């Protein structure tokens, strides 16, 4: 389920992770050493999903019912960031 990470889906191929970062990480204590939009190597684009790690596997589930209740609806490059969990087995 939560895996200490929230998948910022809809992550536009040219959105600046830096404007997305605080806009989806008021409590996740990150800057650079987590910021992985699964980005390519041939095209150097964001895949459409970023792995914002958390402070715990627990806080991830709770932040998903706090964050959107705060701040305006985030929309960069006309993509609403979706708020999915890092399901990996």
């Amino acid at each position: 389920g939560h895996m200490d990470t929230i998948i910022l889906r809809n992550l536009n191929p040219h959105s600046t992770m830096d404007s997305i970062l605080g806009a989806l990480a008021p409590y996740a204590v990150l800057s650079s050493s987590n910021v992985r939009v699964i980005k390519d190597k041939q095209t150097q684009l964001n895949r459409g999903f970023a792995f914002i790690q958390l402070s715990t596997i627990v806080e991830a589930a709770q932040l998903l019912q706090i964050l959107q209740a705060l701040h305006p609806p985030l929309t960069i490059d006309g993509k609403t960031i979706n708020v999915e969990f890092a399901k990996g087995s």
